């Protein structure tokens, strides 16, 4: 690993979004940072779905919903510690303006095996070969990597992400 | 096209999952069905999320959510009418209780253009070459391919289902 | 690792060519699998060689023997579950045919520390960046990477193959 | 060449283990020595394979079985009229005492063009520059270069062994 | 891993410049070698600063000289078997005569986060893509990566050698 | 320049952990102040390496050494007079006592061309934009800029300095 935790209440704030609709999933996290990339991990728990009845299993939205909040997660303590270089520029207080409006996904790619236990489930997370492309629009693209776990269990994604002010 | 229109209230029975929860986005739908193909169209508004505080765009959560909104939809008079072969045997009483637990997403790719107005959209679906797959779980393997528009804007997505019981 | 069990059956099948010759090694493997990419690890013994009276030791010829084993079972869950790409369009009923006759090694690079147990030992593979050659032969060829270990011991080694017939 | 024969029946001896197994491939040899280096050329078939089905073909576990016999076998003459500075000192007894558990193979490399007539090929060997590494274990070093042919066709490699007892 | 120990008093030679300094401060370490490529894991104790009264922590000087102390050793063993190929021709008496004048730090990239346990605390290296420049000097260039631990703790580092003499 | 020189004897008190050591390899400086800069100048000479045998050049090592002993030499005179705004509160008896525990490289970046001459050679030094940071620890934070020459030759560093105690 090499990853140091991250602040729950830095979380909190972060997650906010989802928490003040009872949809923060993310129990925890740890990240590591290097001027051009992340690494982090989280632990999660879905206590009940907040579009559907009950499916009684993981679905694909979760799995979406649960790297949001974990790439959300890993980027704070990194742009607080000014250890992103391309993002140098963005206090915390930036980086939280820019969550909702600002952060997008362009492409992603999912793979599903054994049925995720929504209850207790982990992630480790890498986002690698940041790069800032100008033009119509001025966006760091953001290439990641993503892989679930938990009783066994597996999914994963490669998406990638565009951030629209920076730097 | 080709296509004939859904009843609503043969919708609302099938989304019901999603309208107890305010989570209802497809307004009406056409589809048309073969031996082994379902061709279906919707409309589309957002409200609000029901998971996140405000984006003000479209998200991939909701792409998601719209996709799985169709597909249901789309399948619902096909069995119905009994169009899809490997399907007979089920009666609508059968696919509605199969919904939450015995449907699911294996893999999906997604692709994003001009962000979505999550007010008014629409989206056209086309799962094809369906067929089952015997072993350790038995399920119908559907490939599927959406597209959605509305203000220009586009989105895809090639997304494979499994479904659990039949036939 | 991030790698699902394969079943003995599947495995008992693709290496009955040295099971029906009392050379089947490899007890069980587990695999993951990408666009592009195989990873398996497996856990096999020696009962005795085939070929020579009795050295007391691993030998050079069954470090091959257990790469082929493994690397031939590692690729059968891959086809079956159509993960690789340039592979598509094999069932796994024409992988089997394919092994004697079609797939082989061009190059190999082996490497020996402590000598293995040929009792208990384990192995890791990492096949990648896999690509299809058209010409006087039509080949897919196959970079790979293994590792063994077991009393410590280790071996390794950077094959490359060919595989005759695709797509 | 500037190479004498090797008498059938000293090589039935050294490749007893092979041929007690019906895997003894080398019909003949011829080789020459000189304090420091052995050449030996072979003339090979093979049967069956021991340990697969049928390839059909010429395999990369057959190019090393051959190999050894040959190597195996061009040593036993040097040793036995003392041409091998490094290894006076040892009988042809001695010899056939270490040849199973104290004769291994290090490093090698193989190298496959046009496949190999299983049926009617040959082999062209060189080693070169022997030396003897005393410590945690005691060995002679033996760098190897070795060719085949026969329909044209052609395989190689360089192989380092190691022999554990000596002098 | 997949890494061997090194021998004490190989290392004990190799680092007897800080030795008879008191300041030798790697325990043991252990190594994997390839062509192109080093691995090594060392554990470490400081007893007392040779420079500076006692800062009761670990300080960068520090992390600098267990940073030379394993690179030393874990080039050591590569030579001495000949595994590193550029460096074939050095004897392992040639390394231990080039050690002081003939080898350099060019460039180099450090981080701090929890400070290190200066009692008991560990090291990981990775040394890559090494290669020869010919020029108004000739040097093999030699790009490394670390990073320490321990109580929690961790540090890292991008650091380039230039090797003087070679090959 | 724009810089009053340093008085030996602050120096000497300063430097003192280091030369109770035989380490103190500032032999005088020169420093300029603001409300948030300092700028300092030193000239070095080094007798002996006290860590390793003799390398017969300068180190990365003694490069630390130097910004270190700079450094400190440099906030000593500025924290005396009172210059820098956010250390007023502090007396030089502070600084002092803070020096060893207190004072710490958080990240740093090097660079090194013509080896320097480690017994006649000079260094530039450039501290700004010092701020305090309060939190999990409560830290002055130390942007630095160092460079050397002496023969030719050159180096340099930005290092970042996070300093525990203040205001
Ligand atoms: C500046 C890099 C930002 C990385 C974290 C952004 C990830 C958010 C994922 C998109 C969430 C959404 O679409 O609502
Ligand atoms: C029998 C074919 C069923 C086709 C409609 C199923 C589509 C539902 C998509 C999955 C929804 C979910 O994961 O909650
Ligand atoms: C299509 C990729 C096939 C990968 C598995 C083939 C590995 C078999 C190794 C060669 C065995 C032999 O030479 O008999
Ligand atoms: C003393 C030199 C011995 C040279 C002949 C030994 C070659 C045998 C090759 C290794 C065979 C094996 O691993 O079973
Ligand atoms: C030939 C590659 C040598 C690798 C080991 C050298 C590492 C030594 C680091 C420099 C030590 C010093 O500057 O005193
Ligand atoms: C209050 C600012 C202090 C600036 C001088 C501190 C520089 C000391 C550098 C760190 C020395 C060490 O790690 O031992």
């Amino acid at each position: 690993s090499g990853t140091v935790p991250i602040a729950e209440e830095l979380l909190a704030r972060v997650l906010e979004p989802y928490s003040c609709k009872g949809c923060r999933y993310l129990i925890d996290a740890q990240y590591s940072a290097t001027e051009d990339s992340v690494l982090a991990y989280g632990n999660f728990t879905i206590g009940e779905s907040a579009y559907i009845r009950s499916t009684g299993h993981f679905n694909a939205v979760e799995l979406i919903l649960c790297f949001n909040q974990l790439a959300y997660s890993a980027f704070a303590p990194a742009v607080l510690n000014e250890e992103i270089r391309v993002l140098r520029g963005w206090s915390i207080d930036d980086y939280c303006q820019h969550q909702l409006s600002s952060m997008l996904i362009r492409k992603a790619s999912s793979r599903f095996r054994k049925p995720l236990n929504p209850q207790k489930f982990s992630a480790r997370l890498l986002c690698r070969d940041l790069q800032v492309i100008e033009r119509t629009w001025r966006y760091l693209k953001v290439p990641c990597v993503i892989e679930f776990w938990d009783n066994g269990g597996a999914a994963s994604g490669e998406i990638e992400l565009a951030a629209l002010n920076i730097p």
